[PDB]
């Protein structure tokens, strides 16, 4: 074994933890989150940690809520199940060095992209004309 290069993911890499959320029950709401569900995932401060292995992206959410861990290559569509509970088709690109986060179910979409800003990683969700704005700083 070498030592790899490094690339442009590396500044999503870390461990981060939500302070601030937006617009999120709507989101939800738009998704089809159903009420209790959505009480108890609006509540949830996640951590979360990405980290990268050659062509593997890991993006892992621990929270009270749910916790998920997605481990993908850039374009290559996988199963997804989502905190919701949702059985999703998913690909994962980089768009201008924003990662975007595609779910296809039940004929239905949405699209998660996360930004570096600043110090900060932000998620924007969006599902038809709702968008919610979600905040993480580092740990
Ligand atoms: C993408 C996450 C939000 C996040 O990582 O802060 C999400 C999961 C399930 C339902 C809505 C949103």
């Amino acid at each position: 074994q070498q030592m790899g290069r490094g690339s442009m993911c590396d500044a999503f890499v870390g461990t981060w933890k939500l302070v601030s959320s937006e617009n999120f029950d709507d989101y939800m709401k738009e998704v089809g989150v159903g009420f209790a569900t959505r009480k108890v995932a609006g509540m949830a401060k996640p951590n979360m940690i990405i980290s990268v292995n050659g062509d593997v992206i890991t993006i892992k959410s621990e929270s009270t809520f749910k916790n998920t861990e997605i481990s993908f290559i850039l374009g290559q569509e996988f199963d997804e199940v989502t905190a919701d509970d949702r059985k999703v088709k998913s690909t994962i690109t980089l768009d201008g060095g924003v990662l975007v986060h595609v779910q296809k179910w039940d004929g239905k979409s949405t699209t998660i992209k996360r930004k570096r800003e600043d110090d900060k990683l932000v998620v924007e969700c969006v599902m038809k004309g709702v968008t919610s704005t979600r905040v993480y700083e580092r740990a």
